[PDB]
């Protein structure tokens, strides 16, 4: 019975893989040249994200980034290889707005363990078989999310808004899509597979697949194609 997996999300897990997997190749064969030690940070940060992504969509098309999890009444299909991931690609995708902002060590820690707590607790809810208690870790996460992307708006904004014209005008674009992408996550979640099945993980897949990509290549793709602070 129990929310189909194994099989039928296959497809958006290969398709998934294999854009994570060209959009690294694509940055590697790009940061070919690159001397500026500061443009340097970006294209490392930006490159590592797709290759952590594309190891772990290869190990849930595979299976082995599958596991089962009894909740509810039955025997639920959960993809812990997405925390796997996004346990280290969330916090490089902090670090390159860090960066870009030039933020305090202070703020970058405060943000970097934050998201780990996020991520964590997303793990623990994913796994955790009193069914009720998913949406303790679910609140708890967005608790989490919604700190990290205040701080974000409401901060990294002014920042930059007295850097560089490109700076501020790039950390805008970037602000725009990590906070719109970011919120999507707990929606997707609550109403998918690991949540209230209103949606079956099939669509579940489909549907983070999508804002993956997003959130690794198309972020990447607006941030190493501008001017990333002094360097290029
Ligand atoms: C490339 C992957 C990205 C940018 C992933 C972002 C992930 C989140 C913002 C996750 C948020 C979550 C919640 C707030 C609730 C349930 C647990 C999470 C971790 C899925």
């Amino acid at each position: 019975q129990a929310q189909i997996t194994g099989r039928p999300e296959w497809i958006w897990l290969a398709l998934g893989t294999a854009l994570m997997g060209l959009g690294t190749l694509y940055f590697l064969v790009k940061g070919m040249g690159v001397s500026d030690p500061d443009a340097k940070k970006f294209y490392a940060i930006t490159t590592l994200v797709p290759a952590i992504a594309f190891t772990m969509y290869l190990s849930m098309l595979l299976g082995y980034g599958l596991t089962m999890v009894p909740f509810g009444g039955e025997q639920n299909p959960i993809y812990w290889a997405r925390y796997a991931d996004w346990l280290f690609t969330t916090p490089l995708l902090l670090l390159d707005l860090a960066l870009l902002v030039d933020a305090d060590q202070g703020t970058i820690l405060a943000l970097v363990g934050a998201d780990g707590i996020m991520i964590g607790t997303g793990l623990v809810g994913a796994l955790t078989k009193v069914y009720s208690y998913r949406f303790v870790w679910w609140a708890i996460s967005t608790a989490a999310m919604l700190y990290i992307l205040y701080v974000l708006f409401f901060g990294f904004t002014s920042k930059a808004e007295s850097m560089r014209p490109e700076v501020a005008s790039t950390f805008k674009v970037l602000r725009n899509v990590t906070v719109v992408l970011w919120s999507a996550y707990p929606v997707v979640w609550l109403i998918g597979s690991e949540g209230a099945g209103i949606v079956p993980l099939n669509i579940e897949t489909l549907l983070f697949m999508v804002l993956d990509v997003s959130a690794k290549v198309g972020f990447g793709l607006i941030l190493l194609r501008s001017r990333a602070i002094f360097g290029e």
